[PDB]
């Protein structure tokens, strides 16, 4: 799965998760235009890879950075505001 | 290899065989039983009957709705928040 | 049970290979991680090179896993235990 | 299982599990000449009916009390000392 429930309120989600799939899972409205991919829409959103521990605020979803390396943005985590 | 599923974001489809324990940690719950030692084992207990599809328990703000059963097993609940 | 991860006895563990690697790191405090693997047995298969058999084994880290349940087309359990 | 690995090296333990069943997987050598329950043992060793977060050392193990209530103890989680 890549959008994995650690918690009922916390989920582990794949950087390669596709925005239209976050948008069903969570009943928001992300725009693809830029990105297709929920890791490409957190790196649109902060201008600049993030690294591990890195927080940011889309919509009414928080995510936490848990695994990235130089090159890539691998893994999430994400809770509601 | 997962036993509590989220479906959407306020949904989950469960194991019945998830111990009751693992149902507590994941939605902060404080179930117990005597009798039972998983969620299936609780929600027969519930029911007083082996159910099915379609039937409905309601404890501790968590809906359980019988998702797969059987003439010999319970096998998936549906649980949403009350 | 229905534990992905089963302790048979408390240094012994029965494995689904479908067991999220994170899962398997939360478990075990083990640190792994795959560009092109995400369970456990994806892991076992990127580090024997192939799809293995019953009894292969492979060392990842501080941990042994030799495969107990496999087949032709996947790889469907393994039993780890810690190495010496 | 009435022994739940919930880490590698922390188990979940129902109080009514058989001192016997503690020791095939733990390779403890207790005795059962009085209690003959891991719970039942864990209030023997300790002289009365423990609260949550109460420890008790046994041999080479850590039992510490997970679920209780005013007339039983339910869950016990161990560790290794
Ligand atoms: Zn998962
Ligand atoms: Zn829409
Ligand atoms: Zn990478
Ligand atoms: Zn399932
Ligand atoms: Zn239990
Ligand atoms: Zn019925
Ligand atoms: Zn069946
Ligand atoms: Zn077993
Ligand atoms: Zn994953
Ligand atoms: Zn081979
Ligand atoms: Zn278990
Ligand atoms: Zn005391
Ligand atoms: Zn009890």
């Amino acid at each position: 799965d890549n959008i994995h429930a650690v918690s009922s309120e916390r989920w582990r989600i794949h950087a390669a998760t596709e925005i239209e799939d976050i948008n069903t899972f969570f009943g928001t409205e992300y725009s693809s235009e830029e990105a297709d991919t929920i890791g490409g829409l957190v790196i649109q959103e902060l201008g600049h890879l993030p690294v591990r521990g890195e927080k940011v605020l889309i919509g009414g979803l928080q995510f936490t950075v848990a695994r990235a390396d130089n090159r890539r943005l691998h893994t999430l985590m994400a809770t509601r505001v």
